[PDB]
């Protein structure tokens, strides 16, 4: 019988403060309606912690990158290279078809019309028929030196995105990391307050790599602002 | 080896995979990792007494299975060991099965618990 | 580079500087620190808030010239430092500054005092 933030503050009256951010919305939607009743939605906004994989590529390397590593730690060389040369390889489409085939290999399910431009022909990896024939063009010109390591490794070695497939919603484009520094430091949102809680069991085993990336980004925000105004946030 | 397929379970073709191995590469250049530890294979000697010739069997991830697999779930299941069978691999075999049940709790975070003592 | 001149300012020629270091070093032979250093380059990255182009930058030589600088000799030059907008670089910073300026303190032992709180 002990009542939480959305219901005090609805009490209070206090409304559109309230910015709640987890990977399980159909279940907190159904439980803040018997709550808060039918106008639950003047108080408490859910957001989504999914992201589409495919639109930050750099957000999968680097979650692979600080994995659990058994008792040693092993990183492997060729996660450390994608690691640190993948803003480089964006230029280059054609080192770019090795990371969305890693991807895809792994078993992470793309949005419908996505498009990939290996070699010079434009393939179709939402289509399974087309999905096909990439795989093995990558395998003919697979047949010498060419490139081998860097781009190549990551499709060879792509199980290693097995666990990703969790934290992956097609058809995003949130950055829930950038939507969070806007709420708190963002220059249209000055003052006014804004209270961001999330829920953090729904992000399983990634809660310990975003919980550190997020304060890393706030931190840093909040000393480019000093002489100007504070933070202001607890 | 090389570009040939030797089968080790033979005597022969054993004994000829070790006359390709070792009488091609006499130069002492790079004597790596692989090389030196083919020079100090007798290392392994101790690993004769748990080790039974194709299984696929890794009773680690039975265990695994057995106390958090995906039809598996529940059932409560009770596992014992008999490490004193193990002789002076039972406290490696033991940390390294709780490692792995640990790893793979923590991977089942988010959907379920992992439910054991 | 080599024996080519380039201008890193430029962006075509930055280009063919890029084109230049990368197209030669399909080797991998002995990688060495600064080749290292050129595939790890976004390590610098937290570097972009402390740079300013020119060729007068670098405010620890001015504070030395400031408290232990011939010309300024005597003067009594109050100097105060704004560490806070340092942010997580401050205490490198600082303690750079002082071993500096120590340094100096000893260079011009017998010849003067540093004179300074």
């Amino acid at each position: 019988t002990s009542p939480g933030l959305a219901q005090a503050f609805k009490a209070l009256g206090i409304r559109g403060r309230i910015r709640f951010y987890t990977a399980r919305e159909e279940a907190w939607a159904r439980r803040l309606k018997e709550h808060l009743g039918t106008e639950w939605r003047e108080y408490v906004e859910v957001l989504p912690l999914k992201v589409d994989f495919y639109h930050f590529p750099e957000l999968a390397v680097a979650l692979a990158y600080q994995r659990r590593r058994l008792q040693g730690a092993e990183p492997p060389q060729y996660l450390e290279n994608a690691f640190y040369n993948l803003e480089d390889w964006k230029h280059i489409p054609d080192r770019m078809a090795y990371v969305y085939g890693a991807l895809r290999k792994a078993g992470l399910t793309p949005r419908k019309g996505l498009k990939i431009k290996y070699k010079n022909e434009n393939y179709d990896i939402s289509e399974e028929k087309s999905w096909g024939n990439l795989q093995e063009a990558m395998e003919n010109n697979s047949q010498r030196g060419d490139n081998k390591g860097g781009a190549r490794e990551l499709y060879s070695r792509a199980k290693v995105f097995s666990f990703l497939r969790a934290f992956h919603a097609p058809g995003k484009e949130a950055n829930f990391l950038e939507t969070i520094k806007e709420d708190l430091l963002g220059e249209k949102t000055e003052g006014e307050g804004k209270v961001v809680i999330l829920d953090l069991p729904s992000l399983g085993e990634a809660a310990d790599f975003f919980t550190l990336r997020l304060m890393d980004l706030l931190f840093d925000r909040a000393v480019e602002l000093y002489g100007k105004r504070q933070a202001n946030f607890l």
